[PDB]
């Protein structure tokens, strides 16, 4: 039973018996020489396999599959247990890319995603049908930074015999271990905080090994004709789901992570606890600064007294409810734009989860094509600025924003 | 108007206005500051487009992803694709299992029988799909003939050109509308990087069978692709919808490494087919070899189609069968010192596999032969080694086999 | 005036005007297209240039040249101001690679290095001649972890008109800024703590711009015939030394850093303050644990009350005197070897400065070919174990060593 | 006993017993656990050794470092080297400035005059140094003749073979004892990675002039190199002393990228000299061209030496001079669209420079000509583009020049 800081440094890392190299070698190879039939009768990469086993260990899961992106990890997590004609219940407060994946791309493939408001538990239960195969929520939703009641939602999932999937991108295992709170599957965009340096697009699917695969999931308990009548729950025990994801979806769609990307993401995971503790300390200080400023109208961060999600922050995310929060300057839309155009240290771009501090005015950029009614419905107000708080000196971040506010 | 060797080295490559670097910088970044795609990857997309005579291309994380994207861009649950039975094992499973689960029924036809294609097409069919050189029979389909059958029914002709590359065959010149590659193989050429790509000709006029291309897309703010992008509608939809939503994107580093391979494509591919033909000949005359299946051998069913569609040489992959059966094959596999025993093809290095004692051992002798795998079949991917050393290595192995 | 944490993240990083990429692009290129004569009439790489400017900023210097290794950085730092027939005064308590460079490789090139005992200041002064061109010391010497009196040694250097060069590899700018204490040139093996992940061999030379180049350094104040009578102190102002190092030694010997290596080292520098604070907190706790253990004879770490360098730790290295220290188990040579062979978390290898914890018994490995008299003279005792304390959980490192001790 | 194309692809490359990966893994590590060098870099060292017929090689961070190491391994303060005057500008400055400061006097001789070599040798001389194809005159020295002069005086013959590579010339077959390369150039071939290498023949018997090789080394625990390593004494000393002490080591990543280039060396280098010769011919007949200097042109002073030492083609670099002087040269440089204006050579891409208006503009017309740079001299590095496109680009540029 090693601590978090040991595990983020060492977990899944065997020493190569050829060279004995201390660093993980970059196995930039398409293929491997055979001993051959027993390999195919029962793919992967040895660099990636370290990152896979490391994330599994940090979340306390049985195994993981890395993918080329967060988007591909989400796609794979659903398509592994949902076929044409099936349904998924999802929180409405999703990442834009997740919404369009769910509402459009998947809908065309015959998977119907029913969006509910995650603050209302009755709405989850009321949306479940015979066809429903999973409940999906984000740890901290977009763009509102809402925290769902994980245990309550998990009780609903399990009562109906479906898995609970949590996208934990905004927190990482350092701030929240969804499997400790009823989650059966965890997904990340490792592109964001897990990777940490804005270098490498990557995703991963983590299986708890805690879900009893039932008659609602026949492809997991019945002969697979692609592997000559292999039963995943017989051959792979509690790891049936993640084995099937590798052997079917990674084999067939091939959203695979380059070993070079796995390598770079591992450099980030090596410092995860250190980066994430600095992220949250900086976010809370900057949130408390803006929430007392005369040029600021409102601040939306769960750790601020009065926020609807304050009691859910203290229960589920005691170390800090991520490092992303929104605020509204006084002066509306035109004031927000002046702030974007006057910051010198915050970087103006659409992404979150870099070591560097990030700013965006979604109403003047990402959401500019939509009406204000459409923007408000999507959780975007005219004055709303989103911060992704990096690991710079907090005095420099306060100075930069305070200077723009003036 | 530049020639193949110039484009393979220069096409899609701008000089950066910051540094003016002559090499393609590796933009290993997640994000860009404001005043989708990647500038390293962009060079490779334009380069493959230019080499095939296409209007544009989208890079993917694998050939498998390129094929998936290429179909999913124009087919949804309840639609159909007509594909050749002669598919790489991974394409067959994608089509017959994964796309089936997504409610897309793929109808398999014997690509020797042009009529078998016309029969398989229905109202709901959205494309015809074939490989230039089929797995594992090394069969050349009648492209022009199949393209006419597709165009008669107002649907695109999709060609997997992995085994040929644009140097040996440009499917667009012979009626293909979309071209897909596993760049993992010969385009890459060095066995380092897994990559795919979809290439749009921009020749096909999209109709009422492809509504998401001619009608407004809710997915991208009520935009019409044919209106905004003209002949580039298909490749734009693929990027803006599937590459965004499913995100099977290619590493900038992998793009860098595939570009390095593409700079020598004409050079490598010429040596490949020069080595492949000499070795195919050698084995065809050897008294311990029962049969060799390579279309450039006189008597092969696909010789005229080689001389027509693939005059420079019909790829560098062929299947030979030793007198001696499974045992002889196993013995040759276990005795080669230069040929590398693995499951991939398309490396600069010569590769060998005996599917019957490896990949296809779980199937019965009957189930094997039903998938076009003979018990005695050895597949070769012929590398750019000295042909004398390759002949010697195989001849040395053949001398450990009985008569 | 930005803080350390901002500078380690942002310093030297311009946004590319082509792509606007937030991450530093890897410019893996041998050459660049011309506008051409004015370029050569007045080389480098744009990825490396970020790392160069970043380290200069963290040390408060005027500029830096990255090299292929710490060894090449030291070679370049001496050869830039010392020719055949010249001399250097160096502390005896040097890295093995530095000693052999100084005693053998350089001696053959006609540069005579006079070794003094750095604890005795009179010995520095007594070793200086008309031919002497520099004093060289390590921040924390090998293998004894000795701290020189930087200011006192710097007063001696400057009294005689020679620069003071400090190898700061074991501390990094987070724990010690040698230029604040009289140093004119700083060198690092970025291979070690600066890089932080045991991935990339790299070195760097940092010029203070604070040394008035005098008649003892004619190549810096007189026409250079290689650049058609260019005078470095005229053309490059206070940056004469580092400009000459680039234009002569990097051009002629070509110990250049791959842009890929510069990239990876920058990923490490991004988290330098966070990694180094964890390194020192872990080292002090493990040092205090061993220094009170009944199975341990002695512990040599400056931060322990009683150590000769305790008063010099508190003055020069208040945050913590690096993360490398030696100890002697009771039971001598054979006990030390049992410890090496029984640790499961500490990695057995010759290097220092990884995120991972490192152990070596120099008398049974690195120094095995030498006599005990020869070993003792080199500062190696039979029982001496060297630890490089990583950033794992301190409970796991204590458990691992405590288990071996038993 | 394998041929060049097989070795360039396979030599020095083991299958890893952990993963059995077919590609050379990138061992981007500082350190290794106990039960100097790098296993990625090791493959490249053995591969270049095998290609030249050498006993071993040491990779360096640059050609400049390889040359430095190669000299410093057998010379110290107070010694001498005899080098050709015809050196790449960087070698000249290393020799005449940096090595001078380290008390090593380099004596420069006109390599056309075999006698000028014998005169320059003294008691204190430790090597003879030349480039296969000199800069910028493209002169071929009489290797065998110079090797005899070196061996008569009991000193090694060192050849910079950067411009040829082992495919076009193996200096060891013509009397060289040490071979150095800038792998940055043609060995690399893709303009991505700066790298050098020293190759030891193991043919030279070290004598009392080289004491640190025949006597005990204090530096490495009183070991004698000739006793412990036999014929590999020189290359072992270089690794164990200079690579350790000065640490100009090659990135494992750079080693990976140079290996990818070396896999196609025979293929690229053949196209280079096929393009170089056609274009040299074209310019030699063009009425706006006064002179072309390439040894494969009949009438050139080095034609017989080409036909002897370099039958496949005397590299792909040559100097031409337009009728019109400095101005015409500047005009051609400013009008080319395919040739890239930069200071390097040895890329797959065609390169051009006009040293007189660029690298050598600070010198007077007199000081230029003294360094073998004519005011009208244009140097070309001829790439692997279609020769038609290269001819066209130059002809197009020549049509913006007056008569």
């Amino acid at each position: 039973k090693y601590g978090f800081d040991t595990l983020q440094l060492h977990a899944g890392q065997f020493v190569d018996r050829e060279t004995k190299s201390r660093a993980v070698p970059i196995y930039q190879t398409t293929s491997y020489i055979f001993e051959a039939a027993d390999l195919f009768a029962l793919i992967g990469n040895p660099t990636t396999d370290v990152l896979e086993k490391r994330i599994a260990a940090l979340d306390g899961g049985v195994g993981a599959v890395a993918t080329s992106s967060g988007q591909a990890a989400i796609t794979y997590a659903i398509l592994n247990i949902a076929r044409s004609g099936d349904e998924v219940v999802a929180a409405s407060t999703l990442y834009g890319g997740t919404y369009t994946l769910f509402a459009h791309t998947l809908r065309k493939l015959g998977i119907t995603v029913k969006f509910v408001n995650p603050d209302y538990l009755e709405e989850f239960e009321k949306a479940i049908t015979d066809k429903t195969k999973a409940i999906f929520v984000e740890t901290l939703g977009n763009p509102n930074i809402n925290i769902p009641d994980f245990e309550a939602i998990a009780e609903i999932a399990h009562k109906h015999g479906i898995p609970f999937i949590v996208d934990n991108t905004f927190a990482t295992p350092y701030l929240f271990r969804p499997i400790e709170h009823g989650a059966d599957i965890v997904v990340y965009s490792m592109t964001k905080f897990l990777g940490g340096h804005g270098t490498s697009i990557a995703g991963i699917v983590v299986d708890s090994g805690k879900f009893e695969w039932n008659e609602k999931f026949p492809d997991l308990i019945q002969p697979d004709p692609s592997y000559h009548g292999l039963i995943y729950t017989k051959e792979f025990g509690n790891a049936a789901y993640i084995a099937k994801l590798r052997l079917t979806l990674l084999r067939d769609i091939g959203a695979c992570l380059s070993p070079f990307n796995s390598f770079l993401v591992l450099l980030g995971v090596e410092t995860l606890s250190l980066r994430m503790q600095k992220h949250v300390d900086n976010a809370m200080k900057l949130a408390k600064f803006l929430n007392d400023h005369p040029k600021v109208e409102w601040v939306n961060y769960p750790a601020l007294e009065g926020n609807k999600y304050y009691e859910l922050y203290k229960k589920y995310l005691p170390k800090g409810p991520g490092a992303i929060f929104t605020f509204g300057p006084k002066g509306g839309y035109d004031a927000a734009k002046k702030i974007i155009n006057n910051v010198k240290l915050f970087s103006h771009l659409a992404n979150v989860g870099d070591a560097k501090s990030l700013i965006i005015h979604p109403a003047s950029t990402t959401h500019q094509q939509l009406t204000e009614e459409e923007q408000r419905a999507a959780g975007v107000l005219p004055e709303m600025i989103r911060l992704s708080v990096g690991i710079e000196d907090i005095e420099d971040l306060i100075y930069d924003i305070e200077s723009a506010l003036n």
